């Protein structure tokens, strides 16, 4: 099916944790960009205009663009980069199907490390595996390292002595990201996104991490264990069995990760929250807190297939 | 069958090599803390003592905790935390089997990064496998990376800025560690724990690597090859077949963790000894070397299943 | 068949890129060293002249070294270091097959890391696999990383503290690498070998990577992707069906290994460009490129077996 998409690429002020703030160059003025949700073989169409001071492309991170080169989105290589005011129009077939994702292949060690230049791109194979067919709740977990001496320094950054401070799922730390909600009987879908410069070792309490897909391409077989090694840009599919009500944590096990600044306790982290155990325990982080449906894109996915903006991811106009 | 175990958490100096000490939180005063040994399936119950001033838990890394998620050892989540001077009591079934860990689950980028709150885990299988049913000799090497600037500030450490510049396995580094010594014909078994904050490459000198467990979890077939990439929370179990007679390095291969401050020739660093070959060779390091049984508590695993603490990793009382 | 070579260390000037020069101890004057092309079960026997001021050795990384531990060239385990001046003769069979590699074996965090002491050892097997048979063209690609404060500090370097600034393909960063040059129908074989301090995360537009051996060892299936995500000492084979015209990216998708000190569009990058499509464009880099052979040694690999130095690689004495 034929699907055309427009996207702006605008300055937007973000907030990860508390008061820390940065400066992005925002996909339709959010971080993560729009979610883009379609069929393999579809034939897409996106028009990007460029509304910021600095030149910049998208890349489609997994798309094999055959015969379709000129719009793999790499300046001085496939095209000229989209200048400040100019729109630039990408056409190709979604191909290969998986977890695949876009972001801006423009001084990539400022634009997508620091400025947010990057949102997910979800291809459903025609013919889903039963594996894929369990599942019943499907999550974008996007993961990011932050530098905030740059926050408010648009044009600069990415260069050695850099301090990593911050680091993100979907471009918020915790407590500030979003439990996962279940019920036993659930086969959640983490599809996690190396979108950072580090290396991110997601680990989750209570159940057994089945690694079923990398870079969108099934396993031939899921790999059983607890603890998922993800390297920047490559994608993993973890599948997971909700048998064993309880509160259990999802987490970077790079303990320096778990950090907001210099305070511990944040970062790369989440739960998963069975509703058969509640959330009234006077120990429990998150017993008072408000739940922020789609923080994962889990309901954008349950749309109808096409481009998804979101209100929980729009920033504030710079 | 029902187990259990008394853990006291105890201020404690450890030496890491030459004049290097750390100030760590030890259970039971020892770094590893001590070898919890128990069959699939047993009735772990485990009391544990705050003797410290500052609050803990433990968290069983590996521990499905189906249906006794308030023994898994998360503050804030699961539980509160252990208070000075008070006790807890974890309660699980041992399951699944294989190599595990614990940690304490408060501050984590402090207190398991370098304040050596961390010990092994091992649940045998009720029917191991062919492969595992060939090993004759079976190893422990915990990896670990520390900050010295924080050496002797508890309370303190593992924030933006922290400069790593010691790395053990099982607490010590090169030339403090242990060889592993064998006679051909021998079949071992290394049990690498991520307990670090780093990423380790572990290469092995004149053997394949059969690389057949991961987390616990047996690999449908075992990968072969010579160099064991693991991150921060994985476990490797490494079969090595001993049909070459030499004196073998084992080793780190990032090249900044075989360093000793900065001094060359130190860190994640030992060597597998041949008997056949002796060590009566006049280059040879270890020639004159006090050998220390059970510094991978390769004697403790040979004993009756139950809780094993050594004098081997003891500390002193601060 | 029985081979014999000959190899000096001499102290060496390369250009990584622009006017950022290092000093090297480099094998017959060149980084990387020549290449060593053999058939596997062939008795090679390699004479090391040290024509520096500082103890070396050879070890032969992936080299089972059967019987011939006293080969393995480990300074203080299988033999003293060949002082200044001296000569040291390493004698062994070239077993098992595939990408392997060879690099000193002193003060590693400096002369390994830093000071260009490695090359490939590519061992053919008797009987290639059919996925072997298919490849057209054969590549290697060894990734490493550097510390410009350094570069003219020999005997110094690879401490707690150094800043890491220049990362290199076969010690050459981005823009001065070569393209990668193919037509519809080829299979290239691109041998990664991880030569330095970092885990790189190889990423190739447009193409499906298969990750077919590891450490020289055959996957039971190769998997699928377009990230690789490689660790020190270790070596991935990928084979890549050239099936899809256009001009395309291969590049390290950790952000921060795209840069030559503090500016952006460097390090560890290069193109593959099909003859079909042209560099006749306005936007392309390369556009007026002068093509240098054989800087991935794939035409040295085409040659009778044995030993190649390199004119490409040769730096100036000093
Ligand atoms: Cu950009
Ligand atoms: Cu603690
Ligand atoms: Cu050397």
């Amino acid at each position: 099916e034929k699907r055309e998409f427009d996207l702006s690429i605008e300055d937007t002020r973000i907030v990860l944790v508390g008061k820390r703030d940065f400066h992005t160059f925002a996909f339709n003025g959010q971080v993560p960009a729009p979610l883009i949700h379609v069929m393999e073989g579809d034939d897409v169409t996106v028009n990007v205009t460029n509304m910021t001071t600095l030149p910049h492309t998208i890349h489609w991170h997994g798309m094999l663009q055959r015969g379709t080169w000129q719009s793999d989105g790499v300046p001085h290589a496939t095209q000229h980069a989209i200048e400040p005011g100019d729109t630039f129009t990408y056409k190709f077939k979604a191909e290969p199907a998986g977890t695949m994702w876009y972001h801006c292949h423009v001084n990539v060690n400022e634009h997508v490390t620091m400025r947010g230049m990057w949102g997910p791109l979800i291809v459903e194979p025609k013919n889903p595996l039963p594996i894929e067919k369990t599942v019943t709740k499907d999550y974008i977990l996007m993961l990011s390292d932050w530098v905030s001496s740059w926050a408010n320094k648009p044009g600069e950054g990415g260069i050695p002595g850099d301090v990593f401070d911050y680091y993100t799922i979907n471009a918020k730390s915790f407590p500030e990201t979003q439990p996962i909600r279940v019920k036993k009987g659930d086969v959640i879908r983490l599809r996690l996104i190396g979108a950072g410069d580090h290396v991110h070792a997601i680990h989750t309490h209570g159940h057994i991490s089945q690694i079923a897909f990398k870079d969108g391409f099934p396993l031939d077989k899921p790999i059983k264990g607890d603890t998922v090694l993800i390297g920047p840009g490559e994608r993993y599919d973890v599948i997971l069995n909700m048998d064993n009500p309880g509160l259990w944590m999802i987490h970077d096990h790079v303990d320096t990760h778990t950090t907001n600044g210099d305070k511990p306790d944040g970062g790369i982290m989440t739960t998963i929250e069975y509703e058969e155990v509640g959330i009234d325990h006077p120990f429990y982080v998150w017993k008072d807190k408000k739940f922020v449906p789609d923080f994962y894109y889990e309901e954008s996915l349950k749309k109808d297939l096409g481009m998804h903006n979101s209100k929980v991811f729009k920033g504030e106009p710079i």
